[PDB]
């Protein structure tokens, strides 16, 4: 069910980072599900549609996937259940510890 096709292979992704300025990885984002729109930084899931931008350097494209937009069927079967929920915990644990 994915939201763009012809950006389903990894191969048609890292295309788009042909002009990247960023430190953020190409590869890694590319592998992630994301694709560029040359627009700033803003990469697009190719598969949940899901947009983000403004990275910053300790930032990990898969772990931002599922940050944001964790419905996502496609991060789902590369990254699992557990991976996505536990990112969520991180996320409660943090703010919790955090007085
Ligand atoms: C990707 C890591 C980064 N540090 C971050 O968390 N960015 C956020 C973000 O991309 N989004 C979250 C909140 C804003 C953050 C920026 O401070 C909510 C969902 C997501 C988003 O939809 N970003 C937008 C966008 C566009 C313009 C300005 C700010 C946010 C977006 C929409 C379409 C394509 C790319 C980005
Ligand atoms: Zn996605």
């Amino acid at each position: 069910l994915p939201r763009n096709p012809s950006m389903a292979d990894y191969e048609a992704r890292i295309f788009t980072f042909g002009t990247w300025i960023y430190s953020v990885n190409k590869e890694q984002l590319a592998r992630a599900g994301f694709y560029a729109l040359g627009e700033g930084d803003k990469v697009k899931c190719f598969h949940c549609g899901g947009g983000l931008t403004d990275w910053k350097p300790s930032e990990d494209p898969w772990e931002q996937h599922a940050k944001w937009y964790p419905g996502c069927k496609y991060l789902l079967e590369q990254k699992g259940q557990e991976y996505i929920n536990n990112i969520h915990l991180t996320h409660s644990l943090e703010e919790c510890l955090v007085r």
